[PDB]
């Protein structure tokens, strides 16, 4: 093992880290360990382990205070540090988060972009990160982000693959599955919700919020649409209804109105997830708190603000003397935030830059992760100079598509469309006129083929016929048309490829990311377990 780490250290010392500018390994002090005042409490993890998910739901309903879910381990560093937060920095504070904050409903540490990014860039297994965090944080609930029928991948998978991933993730320590569909289509979420319920975990059915419910000019995503969606989601037997504000679009008055109306229609607890990109995340959470929201999604203050979640400490102080208080130990939270600031100093090459409240997100409606990725893609193609026109094309392409919900992977479709549209300098009338001649991006064609599901109100018919010139268009779940996957054959082929008998997690990771898992295995052969390295040594040597 020593030769592998020596090889990796020599490689990084000489050739530098791939994708970042080469710099010297500047000296870092040891990150500040917290000084916690421990109080023993029965957490929602204990309730789930003892009496199951329904007891957890009843505990949430009987909690007068508003519960907090920490998104520091997944979404805060997905938005701010390009999902590059390593397990080595997480494990120095995992026990402190488990002990100093037992009032947390759950910690979101998995799903989203973490699964792909860990394998692709951090060269560490997300399953290994899950196992180490589960050992380190035994009395907290683990929340993951689940993309409906795509799970952690960006495309549709057959139903047995999704069920097996849910089973393996539940066995390895995931306690809450937040299941969302990119276009808010129920059939893509039904089977995942049923599988999560069968595995005994909490199923968070999710509504992606877009538009403005208080704006009569945009009537498609009105309050009645969300009420009907919440009713049919409650019909599926999900434990907690989740409201995912992917781009910070939910305004405070709209937040109060939406949470009140959803509280009237369903008896499910409501989980609200929003981003502070508009700068109104704190007041939105407060307005939802007055409306009666149950759980809200917060990050530590050092990894909060901008495209990330609002800070949990500021959410505590904003609700300190109101009718409803947040459930947190604020002193322990600040003590943990000191460590988070010190380890955020490690990830300087992955920082986005100077951040300000960005109220332009109300028009272009672009999520922050997709915002950073779109900026990087425009820089890679040399279009980063005209990113204001990129924003305008993004908004106009979204309106051209029929005002779709823009969350991954549907936001990636709109981003690719806008990049291609500015790439060869045409308008939407030019799309309707010349569109038979050009070759549209593959993601747009796949979306108009129905591989992402069915959008609300259906596709624009003439534009769809332009986009797919001769390809077949399905109108049902893409999982029905998926190729059958047999796990014994895949396991045998993986054993041939990686040279040893793989576990269920390795098989289900090979199915979702075939090339990425094999590249990760090759990197493990060449360099060993680089997750054990500290972050400045991992980046610079
Ligand atoms: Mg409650
Ligand atoms: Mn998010």
């Amino acid at each position: 093992r020593g030769t592998k780490t020596l090889h990796y250290l020599s490689m990084i010392t000489v050739n530098g880290f791939p994708g970042i500018e080469n710099t010297e390994k500047r000296h870092f002090e040891e990150p500040r360990q917290p000084l916690l005042n421990l109080e023993k409490k029965k957490t929602a993890k204990n309730i789930l382990d003892e009496q199951g998910a329904d007891a957890v739901v009843d505990y949430v309903k009987n909690t007068k205070e508003v519960l907090l879910t920490d998104t520091t381990l997944r979404d805060a560093h997905q938005s701010l540090l390009a999902t590059r937060l390593r397990l080595q920095d997480m494990k120095g504070i995992a026990q402190a988060i488990d002990q100093g904050l037992p009032e947390l409903f759950s910690a979101e540490m998995w799903g989203g972009a973490t699964f792909d990014v860990a394998y692709r860039f951090l060269n560490e297994s997300p399953w290994y990160r899950l196992r180490k965090l589960r050992k380190l944080m035994p009395n907290t609930m683990f929340q993951m982000l689940f993309r409906g029928s795509n799970a952690v991948g960006y495309q549709n998978y057959p139903d047995n693959v999704i069920e097996e991933f849910i089973r393996v993730a539940a066995h390895e320590g995931i306690d809450v599955f937040r299941i969302f569909d990119s276009l808010n289509w129920l059939p893509q979420m039904e089977k995942s919700i049923q599988a999560v319920r069968d595995n005994g975990k909490i199923a968070e059915a999710t509504i992606c919020y877009t538009g403005d419910i208080l704006d009569p000019s945009r009537p498609k995503y009105n309050i009645q649409y969300y009420k009907d969606l919440a009713k049919e989601l409650e019909a599926t037997g999900a434990h907690i209804l989740a409201v995912k504000d992917m781009a910070g679009l939910l305004k405070p008055q709209a937040a109060y109105r939406l949470i009140s109306e959803l509280k009237d229609t369903v008896d499910l607890p409501i989980h609200l997830h929003t981003h502070d990109t508009s700068g109104n995340g704190i007041i939105t959470y407060s307005g939802a708190t007055q409306a009666g929201v149950d759980i809200i999604d917060v990050a530590t203050a050092s990894l909060a603000g901008g495209t990330s979640q609002p800070s949990m400490q500021s959410i505590y102080y904003a609700l300190e003397h109101g009718p409803r208080h947040a459930s947190i130990n604020v002193k322990n939270a600040e003590q943990i935030d000191h460590y988070w600031e010190d380890v955020r100093k490690y990830y300087a090459p992955f920082e986005a830059g100077i951040t300000s409240p960005q109220t332009e997100v109300y028009m272009h409606e672009m999520p922050g992760g997709q915002y950073t990725n779109l900026k990087s893609q425009a820089a890679a193609v040399g279009l980063g100079h005209r990113f204001d026109e990129i924003k305008q094309m993004y908004r106009k392409v979204n309106m051209m598509f029929g005002d779709i919900i823009k969350v991954t992977p549907s936001s990636k479709v709109v981003g690719d469309m806008a990049l291609f549209m500015i790439q060869n300098d045409l308008t939407e009338e030019d799309v309707y006129a010349r569109g038979n001649e050009l070759n549209f991006p593959e993601s747009v064609v796949s979306f108009f083929r129905g591989d992402l599901g069915q959008p609300v109100g259906g596709f624009p018919e003439k534009l769809q016929k332009i986009i797919v010139k001769d390809k077949a268009v399905i109108t049902d779940r893409p999982g029905l048309h998926a190729e059958k996957v047999d796990f014994e054959t895949v396991k045998a082929d993986l054993e041939q490829k990686i040279g040893y008998e793989p576990g269920d997690h390795e098989v289900i990771s090979y199915i979702m990311y075939p090339q990425v898992f094999l590249d990760y295995q090759k990197m493990q052969r060449e360099f060993g377990a680089v997750t054990l390295l500290d972050t400045p040594t991992f980046l610079h040597g």
